[PDB]
């Protein structure tokens, strides 16, 4: 209850919020039913528009008028944003020549360069070419200062996890906003975008922009919009702001518009309908422009023009139904569209199973237009698992699809032609970014980076020291001019040993077995060179990986790979080896068929045994160096080194013989040599950070063995790939995955058949960057290069996306 009958009279768009039940006069006061009595009166003025013309010029001031064009209004900081234009023959800003802002132009008293962030809702990447006809001053902005050709969203591609990951440098799964609807278990209470429930504060996690400036001394404008307010009235309240004495006036801003995705969710992305909401877009992009000028800030603040999500075209023909595939379909409640979440309708059934749901869901008709997965096995890329609000069971949705529990569901609820929240590496998804200002580049481009990348930035364009977040501060340094972040190289924490000859054959009571007994001083000190560290330089292009925590490891070297051996889970952490464009792949001879060979540098009580795996009749095992990929017959004994054998399930073997056998030597051949680093991870609880050994769930039966959820290749050659991988000179070219350690390939549909056919597939979707891998191993890549570590920062959060 709010008594509503104080005043706005002097307190319209005030920026603290007075508490109930006096009457409120700010952006959430509508939203709140909580606005004085005479909000609409004092603070949405409408009369006579938005525009001066040439009959209202140094007219008397009215103050009924929406804007003003009265000789006092600049001081006022109240005129229309054309008031220069039509009045004193001023230029709009679009019509003015781009010019290079080498230093902030500011007016006295501003301590630092505003920033200014115009965020656009289902403002899809292609947008900025196929519209460039009708957007003349975000093309302004975008040639002039600096823009990517796309920004990657994070997933689900949807408004509120996108806007708000903007806000925090988080992903969805910390800062809770996990969809545009969720349950909460705990609060038994779901989340929708109509409603006052997503107004409480339990949702929204982590420290968002506006908080970590009002903390360290920044004042902020308001982020949140109420929708019945015009986009010119919002236009007009950040530049009153922006007229504000020193001590109270923000230097943080943002305008929102619901365009052009509401348009795009009637017509889809392309109708002939989109083109006049981009139109009324750039219209709006001109008025800030206009009144900044007459400011004399526009060559003073930073604009960032920014994305949430793009749109795809969606029809209601083109929807899956669980009624199709399930039997027990009223057991289960669906959060449906362009991803499902599959739970129980009622936590009172110890009768529900996930299992069957699953199996019912999983390749059942040949063209399937979606996939279920556990969450724990979404690709790692979307790191999509680690909140309650997720459900167990995921559902993702081919592109251009929906899901939905019943057909009733569709019709009892075609409206709609376009729609978002599918995966968000998919190109119709993608959206923009553009930065113009004293700080931001001047004509440049940059690479496609992620949106979870610029909270980092927009702290560093205003001094504040981030929060903790999910960016890699650095890799965006690029995009500025003047950088107040300088990144330094993460300390190791643990030093290897380098063992030698240190026990003998018989010492070890492993249950292997090896016909290896086949016996030249040319090359004896030659093998003794190799196991010294003498073909270093060639397999360890990049320096060894930093270990980031407490363990204890072995440097263990080889003709043909070096490796850093984990004396706890008793294999490799990476495995480090290069593939030039000549080599040849060869078989494993059969009289090798299953050598499993002591290594002697390496204590029986650190080492694997044979034993295991043959009791274990579930899991087998491979090798991180590839035998196929010796260099020589006497070399590949090296490869059966029970120090290169890590835990595989049989039909895990499957991809990685694959991709050990036909892959590496495919992409040597293309990118003119490659350099592997491969290793396993261990994600149980799958919060995309490193396990502890206490945190391990499953062993090799009857051993201290334990078996990863994922193995990893970081494949790095040079991006000038007229040089070969083991001799560049300039700029690195990468491509990583993180692939599932699954006992089936039930994921891939395609399975029976011959792995050409399925198994590239499967490793694309699995895609990573190496700074996934780095959260996943508490490892440290690419230290000892000739590259700047912020290029190297830049190439850790690169993502091969595998688009056209
Ligand atoms: C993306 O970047 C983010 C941000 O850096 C990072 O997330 C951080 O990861 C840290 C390690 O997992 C974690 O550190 C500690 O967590 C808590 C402190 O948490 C509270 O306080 C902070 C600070 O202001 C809050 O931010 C945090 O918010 C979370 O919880 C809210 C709901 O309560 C929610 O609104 C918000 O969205 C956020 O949710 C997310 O995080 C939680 C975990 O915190 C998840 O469960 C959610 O699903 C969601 O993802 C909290 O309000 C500490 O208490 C921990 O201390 C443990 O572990 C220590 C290890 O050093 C150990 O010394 C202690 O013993 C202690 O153990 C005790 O508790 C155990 C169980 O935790 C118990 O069994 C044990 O026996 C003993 O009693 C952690 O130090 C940060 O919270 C987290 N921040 C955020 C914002 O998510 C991500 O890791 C990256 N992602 C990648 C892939 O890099
Ligand atoms: C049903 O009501 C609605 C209301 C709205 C809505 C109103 N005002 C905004 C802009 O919000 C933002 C704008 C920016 Cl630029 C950033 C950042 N950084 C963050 C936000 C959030 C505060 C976190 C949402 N939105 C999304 N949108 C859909 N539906
Ligand atoms: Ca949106
Ligand atoms: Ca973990
Ligand atoms: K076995
Ligand atoms: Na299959």
């Amino acid at each position: 209850w709010t008594a509503t009958s104080g005043s706005c009279k002097g307190r319209c768009f005030e920026l603290q919020e007075v508490g109930p039940p006096d009457c409120r006069c700010d952006n959430l006061c509508k939203s709140y039913s909580s606005c004085c009595h005479d909000f609409d009166e004092l603070c949405l003025k409408t009369a006579r528009g938005w525009e001066c013309t040439k009959d209202r010029c140094g007219e008397v001031r009215n103050e009924e008028n929406a804007c003003h064009c009265s000789e006092d209004c600049l001081s006022r900081g109240d005129c229309c944003t054309n008031y220069q234009v039509v009045c004193k023959g001023e230029s709009h800003w679009v019509d003015d020549d781009c010019e290079e802002i080498k230093v902030p132009e500011c007016p006295a008293g501003f301590v630092r360069p505003p920033l200014i962030i115009f965020s656009v809702d289902g403002f899809r990447a292609s947008y900025m070419k196929k519209g460039s006809k009708v957007m003349p001053n975000i093309e302004k902005l975008r040639s002039c200062g600096t823009h990517a050709p796309y920004m990657r969203p994070v997933y689900p591609t949807k408004t509120f996890p996108n806007l708000y990951t903007l806000a925090t440098g988080l992903y969805p799964e910390s800062h809770g906003i996990v969809g545009n609807s969720m349950y909460d278990p705990v609060f038994d209470a779901s989340f929708h975008l109509r409603g006052r429930e997503k107004f409480n504060h339990r949702w929204w996690g982590g420290q968002p922009l506006w908080i970590t400036a009002t903390k360290q001394g920044v004042r902020a404008g308001t982020f949140f919009w109420s929708v019945s307010i015009p986009h010119e009235r919002r236009i007009l309240t950040i530049l009153q702001w922006l007229s504000l004495p020193d001590n109270e006036r923000p230097s943080v801003y943002a305008f929102y518009s619901e365009q052009p995705d509401f348009s795009g969710h009637k017509y889809g992305p392309f109708g002939p309908e989109m083109t006049n909401p981009l139109r009324e877009i750039d219209k709006t992009v001109g008025q800030l422009m206009d009144g900044l000028k007459q400011l004399r800030l526009h060559r003073c603040v930073n604009v960032i023009f920014v994305g949430d999500h793009g749109m795809e075209d969606v029809t209601c023909d083109r929807t899956e139904f669980l009624s199709n595939y399930l039997t027990n379909v009223d057991d289960i409640t669906l959060v449906p569209g362009t991803l499902g979440r599959i739970r129980a309708k009622s936590i009172n059934n110890s009768k529900y199973d996930p299992k069957t749901i699953i199996a019912a869901l999983t390749c059942k008709k040949p063209d399937q237009h979606f996939k279920p997965y556990m969450k724990q096995h979404l690709p790692k890329r979307l790191h999509y698992a680690n909140n309650r609000r997720i459900e167990d069971i995921h559902l993702l949705v081919d592109r251009r699809w929906h899901v939905a529990r019943k057909p009733l569901d569709v019709y009892k609820k075609c409206f709609f032609q376009g729609d978002h929240g599918f995966d968000n590496k998919v190109n119709s998804m993608q959206t923009v970014f553009v930065g113009y200002g004293p700080t931001f580049k001047y004509r440049t481009k940059v690479p496609p980076f992620e949106n979870i990348e610029l909270y980092n930035v927009m702290c560093d364009l205003l001094g504040l020291k981030p929060a903790p977040n999910n960016g890699t501060h650095g890799s965006l340094n690029h995009l500025l001019r003047t950088n107040t972040f300088r990144p330094t190289m993460p300390d190791e924490v643990s030093r290897p040993n380098y063992p030698g000859i240190m026990y003998l054959q018989s010492e070890f009571d492993l249950g292997c077995t090896c016909d290896d007994k086949v016996e030249n001083k040319l090359e004896e000190l030659n093998k003794r060179l190799h196991t010294k560290g003498s073909t270093k330089e060639r397999h360890l292009l990049y320096g060894r990986p930093a270990v980031l925590y407490r363990t204890s490891y072995d440097i263990l070297y080889h003709t043909d790979f070096e490796s850093g051996y984990s004396e706890i889970f008793l294999m490799p952490l990476w495995t480090s080896y290069t593939i030039s464009k000549q080599a040849e792949v060869s078989s494993i001879p059969e009289h090798l068929t299953n050598c499993v060979r002591p290594d002697v540098r390496v204590s029986p009580g650190f080492s694997q045994n044979c034993l295991a795996y043959k009791n274990d009749k579930q899991m087998s095992y491979g090798f991180l160096f590839p035998p196929y990929l010796s260099s020589s017959p006497e070399a590949k004994y090296d490869a059966f080194l029970v120090t290169n054998m890590v835990p595989m399930y049989p039909a895990f073997k499957r991809v990685w013989a694959y991709f050990q056998r036909v892959l590496v030597k495919k992409y040597a051949s293309e990118r003119n040599g490659v350099n592997v680093i491969s290793g396993p991870i261990f994600d149980y609880n799958y919060d995309g950070l490193r396990d502890t050994e206490d945190e391990i769930k499953q062993y090799v039966e009857g051993s201290s063995i334990p078996v990863p959820t994922h193995y990893y290749s970081i494949i790095t050659s040079c991006l000038d790939f007229t040089q070969p991988a083991d001799k560049c000179d300039g700029p690195l070219s990468v491509s990583s995955f993180i692939l599932p350690h699954r006992p089936d390939n039930d994921e891939s549909c395609n399975s029976s058949e011959d792995e050409s056919k399925w198994v590239e597939e499967l490793m694309k979707m699995h895609t990573a960057r190496v700074r996934d891998i780095e959260h996943l191993t508490g490892l440290d890549f690419y230290r000892k290069t000739s590259r700047s570590y912020s290029e190297i920062l830049t190439l850790k959060t690169y993502l091969h996306t595998y688009e056209s």
